[PDB]
């Protein structure tokens, strides 16, 4: 039936700024929050302001040296850290900005807090749109990500769940999460992403895990222009097979919105309905579920996507006509919630989609 939803947000998150021209805009989280508030979605969920995750909480995954670096570096002292900046990949993509550490603490706090709430059986779903920073590694920032809130949240879920399923619908391969759990069967990672001359370069169909983790990493490589139809040919059949074989007791779903049509950095052609159908499919299994954010660079579409996915989590129908809100002008010229796909060519033929699905089904037959 209808599920209980806990939503994590800190009103300060929208004030963090990556710098002039940087495509990552934390303000998109504030736009999402304001839109879902104006739709009245606050009357149906418990809203929490997560704590600032401590350096000690972050070192459950990250190295002590890397976390100490993040907690020490500032724009005014950067010149003294040129050596560590190179070592930790802090530079162009992952710049030093005012409040960087606090931004990491809030993004991480929401994911860990949601995982604790699910562990305590006090909610069916927990949502942290400021999380989903799948590219961060043990001792390295990457792809606009510094602290891997997902890995930390999964480590929290593993305290009470034998098997945790991680699903990632961001356009980019979920590399940091896949690497963290590559040699264990206690987490299955499933990533659907653009593959081929594309960041971060990993996520080949043939990357299936190693040691005890062999067959517990699943990668669905895609070409430009995937549409709702192509994604629909494979998402439910693959997730259904994974649920059947793996039988997880908790699920983490990364909902990166850079897989939407019209994204500034992405090259996919999903609509908000197509992207949200993934949330509907996963939610249907009725398992404890942590929903996280991720990429997304056409910020009016990110706000639409995550507002609609919050309504999907709540089983709440909302009108296509947008309510008035603090960012109303960003949603012109139509002022509607849903988006139309572009005319871009879908390079993922129906035959290619079925063929990759069949190769993944062969690997899933290898689970015990
Ligand atoms: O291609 C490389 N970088 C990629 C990284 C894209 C990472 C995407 N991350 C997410 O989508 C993501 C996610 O999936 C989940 C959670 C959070 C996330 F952020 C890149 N695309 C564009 C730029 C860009 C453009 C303009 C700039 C202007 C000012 C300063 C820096 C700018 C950076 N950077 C390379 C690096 N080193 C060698 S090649
Ligand atoms: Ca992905
Ligand atoms: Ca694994
Ligand atoms: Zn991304």
């Amino acid at each position: 039936g209808k599920k209980k939803v806990c939503y994590y947000y800190d009103g300060d998150i929208g004030n963090y700024y990556y710098g002039q021209g940087h495509p990552m805009k934390p303000h998109r989280i504030r736009m999402t929050h304001n839109l879902l508030l104006n739709y009245g979605l606050y009357r149906k969920m418990e809203i929490y302001r997560p704590h600032k995750a401590t350096a000690e909480e972050m070192t459950k995954y990250h190295s002590d040296e890397y976390i100490k670096f993040l907690r020490s570096i500032r724009p005014d002292n950067m010149s003294e850290y040129s050596k560590q900046m190179q070592r930790f990949n802090v530079g162009e993509d992952c710049p030093v900005f005012d409040g960087l550490f606090e931004f990491c603490q809030l993004s991480t706090g929401g994911s860990v807090a949601g995982a604790v709430k699910l562990n305590r059986q006090q909610t069916d779903m927990a949502v942290n749109w400021a999380g989903g920073l799948h590219h961060a590694k043990k001792s390295e920032a990457s792809g606009f990500c510094y602290v891997n809130d997902i890995v930390l949240a999964i480590l929290e879920l593993l305290k009470y769940h034998q098997r945790v399923l991680y699903i990632d619908i961001d356009i980019h391969h979920g590399d940091g999460v896949e690497e963290a759990f590559y040699t264990t069967d206690r987490v299955m990672t499933v990533s659907f992403h653009k593959y081929g001359e594309y960041f971060p370069g990993t996520g080949d169909l043939r990357d299936i895990g190693a040691g005890k983790g062999k067959y517990y990493a699943v990668n669905f490589p895609m070409r430009d222009g995937i549409d709702d139809e192509s994604y629909g040919q494979i998402f439910k059949p693959i997730i259904s097979k994974v649920m059947e074989m793996y039988q997880p007791s908790a699920v983490v779903l990364q909902c990166g919105a850079d897989s939407l049509s019209g994204d500034r950095l992405g090259c996919f052609n999903l609509t908000v309905k197509g992207h949200a159908k993934c949330v509907e499919v996963v939610k249907t299994f009725n398992l404890p579920l942590l929903m996280l954010g991720g990429g997304g660079y056409t910020i009016r579409n990110v706000a639409r996507c995550w507002t609609y996915e919050t309504a999907v989590a709540l089983d709440c129908e909302i009108p296509n006509e947008l309510p008035y809100n603090d960012y109303f002008e960003y949603f012109g010229p139509d002022f509607k919630l849903h988006i139309s796909p572009s005319n871009m060519t879908n390079q993922n033929t129906p035959e290619y989609m079925e063929k990759i699905k069949q190769r993944l089904f062969e690997n899933l037959r290898m689970l015990p």
